[PDB]
């Protein structure tokens, strides 16, 4: 079965056959579309097909499918499964795995870059202190003084689900949130709960608007420990506007390195529950969502006030106006300080080119429209006009529940 | 089976059961989501009628009454004998309103029950269709104080006798591709425009020429008709602060009136059923003006504002887009023609979603269409999970009639 997608600005029609290799389910049926729903221990039993399929893919990419080296690896993984009940990836398969999970990430607009991923293998790590060391190295390497480099650090895989490695932070670098007695929040509202756990674990909170959180790190199923990232390692950019001089006086900054740490990487049936990865920001993640979501820093009003917009009717589009300025400021600031960032026009255009190349070479590109279209100026980006097919390939990145909801405390 | 939708900005959770009534299909499966694809007999007819009538009698709190049973009996007799049936006025009105209520792509549905229904099932000729249409336009326009309405022509019979309005909207601007190679007017209608010309229309060949109606009755060849200009309320587009804006020469019409859809009620198909409400500003300022394949004017507007067009990162496109949309809303408001802005339309739809969850057990919504085409995440619909499913009565698309009809 061949599936066509049309771009309605260009009349370019593409044909998907890759969706035919899709295993996992979507959430949808013939009767309901769940395309906007945010979130919709294995036995040997289920493991060997997952391994086989994975190594068939790997061995095809390298043009060795059916080789003696292909067959010997299958038999060797097989034996290891029935013997030890799990198995170890070779270096090369890990690398190829981590790249493919990014490549298959249907919600990621930055995938044109999937083949440039620095993989750090931390599978020999045993302790939280060891994890900190690995994470500091990742953060320094990826930062690279502003010339950001994509990277992933991969800690040991799940075994019995009782010995899990986790990074409890949702991103390696992120700001604290503090709910005040009056009901206001200080700093980032999205991180209040996490901030509270850190405080409980003994972090002494500076309690400012932009306090970088400590790392809370779990090794081998043990209780997590607190660590401070060395500040010299945390690159930050003060936000100013190219024409509005009062902009800097809002006191805003952001960090340069987006590094997601709470996802689960699946490769050939193996589950890597600590696999923090980092790329660089599209400006709208900060300027639209982090600053302007109502449940985040919510600076829209204060910016519009300062701009002396007519705020008495929404039909003045004062919000739309304030939002573009804030986004201009974010990009100006990053570029001025030579920190890598991509605006949303440039990122979405790149993604269309990636997507077409992917249809030409791979037979498809799973893509989640709801996520790929930027959260401002939707129809002036070419992705808005692109039809997309959403489906799940492995290897993949998956969500997992927050560890504080599942962890068995040792004490 | 009882599904949850969460609003991530407010944490409000709503439980959908109304989806279990879904009859039609989505295009999606367990393996592939098609959420962003634009377009994914006697025996047949009786279940359809039955299902519709059961919901009609339930809505008037008469489920299982003699009157309910008798109508089922009566429609059933009419199907078996005539192989079709007729709706009572009351059922017609209920069906049309419900087709709107169930339109999962429509943000404006808080309004669904104030819909003026004009019954034109007694119509027999294009001239008649023209008269009905003019009456609809004038009623709906209401001198700028716009009122929702639909006009319903006779239902399909053997599909050789269809009533069609060939226009996509009752009011739209012409499209002429050039020797010079570009496009004068609205490039979306270039083809319809030549069908008109190659059917007789004398085109003024302007940028904003109201198209002539091309109406088809009883499956006949269709006929041209100019809408009396006096019935076409148009708004000249100016900016509340940029004086030069007025000199771009932009105008838009006040009445959005989709005329190419098919209205399905109780298995009955109404292939000509033009309906109209009023504009959300973004439809004109974002889509009509700025789509690359539409009037595509962002380039010219950015110049006039003297923005740095050297690089995409100055967000000059975004700046100009906002000002264009400020201007649309300003013009319509100044001229007292009804329009709604995207903030206000989406806030209304969230409240409508609330009402429908508590009163009906949910509300089909297509997130991809409902989220406006600018400033997505600063409107509350962005943060609202929605379930999309197909209920009947419904509006459906249908082939452009020039691909179907025979001369
Ligand atoms: C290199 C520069 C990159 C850019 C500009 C980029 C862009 C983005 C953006 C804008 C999103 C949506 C984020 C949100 O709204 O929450 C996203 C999602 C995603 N990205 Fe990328 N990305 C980049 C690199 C990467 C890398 C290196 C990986 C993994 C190796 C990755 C994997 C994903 C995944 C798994 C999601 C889904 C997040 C979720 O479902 O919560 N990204 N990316
Ligand atoms: C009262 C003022 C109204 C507002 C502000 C409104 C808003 C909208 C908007 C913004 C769209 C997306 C249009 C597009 O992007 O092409 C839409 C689609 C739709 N609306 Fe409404 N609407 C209103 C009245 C109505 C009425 C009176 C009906 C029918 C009785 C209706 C039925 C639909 C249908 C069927 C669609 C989508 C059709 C498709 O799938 O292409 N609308 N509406
Ligand atoms: N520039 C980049 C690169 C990769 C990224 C990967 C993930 C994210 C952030 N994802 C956060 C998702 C938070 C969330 C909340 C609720 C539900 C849900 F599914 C996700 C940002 C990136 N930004
Ligand atoms: N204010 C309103 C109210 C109701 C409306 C109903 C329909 C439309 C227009 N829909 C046109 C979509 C055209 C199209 C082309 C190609 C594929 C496809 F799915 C739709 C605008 C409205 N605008
Ligand atoms: C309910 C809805 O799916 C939710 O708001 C999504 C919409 N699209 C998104 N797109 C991106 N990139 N990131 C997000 O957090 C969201 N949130
Ligand atoms: C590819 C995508 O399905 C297509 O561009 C859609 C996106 N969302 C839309 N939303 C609305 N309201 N109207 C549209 O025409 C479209 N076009
Ligand atoms: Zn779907």
């Amino acid at each position: 079965r061949f599936l066509k997608v049309k771009n309605w600005e260009t009349d370019v029609v593409l044909t998907d056959t890759l969706h035919l290799k899709s295993t996992l389910e979507t959430g949808c049926t013939e009767h309901i579309c769940m395309g906007s729903i945010m979130l919709p221990v294995r036995t040997k039993d289920q493991l060997f097909p997952l391994a086989k399929e994975f190594l068939d893919q790997y061995y095809s990419s390298i043009k060795r499918f059916g080789s003696k080296a292909h067959m010997d690896r299958l038999e060797e993984v097989n034996k290891e499964i029935e013997s030890t009940s799990t198995y170890q990836l070779k270096d090369t398969e890990l690398i190829y795995g981590a790249k493919h999970a990014w490549r298959n990430a249907s919600r990621c607009v930055g995938r044109i870059q999937w083949s440039k991923l620095q993989v750090f293998d931390a599978r020999d790590c045993t302790t939280a202190h060891g994890m900190f060391n690995y994470i500091c190295n990742h953060v320094k390497y990826a930062t690279n003084k502003g010339n950001l480099r994509s990277a992933i650090t991969i800690f040991p895989q799940r075994t019995d689900g009782k010995h899990d490695f986790r990074v409890w932070n949702s991103q390696l670098i992120r700001y604290a949130g503090y709910k005040q007695p009056d009901g206001s929040t200080l700093g980032d509202p999205a991180n209040v709960q996490f901030t509270e756990i850190c405080i409980q674990q003994g972090w002494k909170a500076p309690r400012g608007r932009f306090d970088v959180l400590p790392l809370l790190l779990q090794a081998n199923g043990n209780d997590p420990e607190l660590f401070q990232i060395p500040p010299e390692l945390v690159l930050e950019v003060p936000i100013r506007h190219p024409k509005f001089d009062w902009f800097k006086d809002l006191g805003l900054k952001w960090y340069g390195l987006p590094a997601v740490s709470n996802m689960l990487l699946e490769i050939g049936g193996l589950e890597f529950s600590a696999c923090p990865f980092s790329g660089w920001y599209m400006g709208t993640e900060i300027g639209v969502r982090d600053y302007c979501d109502n449940s985040r820093y919510n600076i829209l009003e204060e910016v519009a006030k300062k701009m002396d917009l007519d705020m008495r009717k929404t039909s003045s589009l004062w919000k739309d106006q304030a939002l573009v300025e804030i986004n201009i400021a974010v990009l100006y600031s990053f570029q001025s300080d030579k920190v890598t960032i991509v605006d949303h026009h440039s990122a979405t255009e790149s993604f269309i080119k990636h997507m077409e190349n992917e249809y030409r070479c791979r037979g498809g590109c799973p893509a989640d429209w709801v996520w790929i279209v930027p959260p401002m100026s939707g129809s002036i980006t070419p992705v808005f006009h692109q039809e997309m097919l959403n489906y799940r390939l492995t290897p993949s990145f998956e969500y997992q529940p927050d560890p504080w909801n599942t962890h068995v405390w040792k004490g």
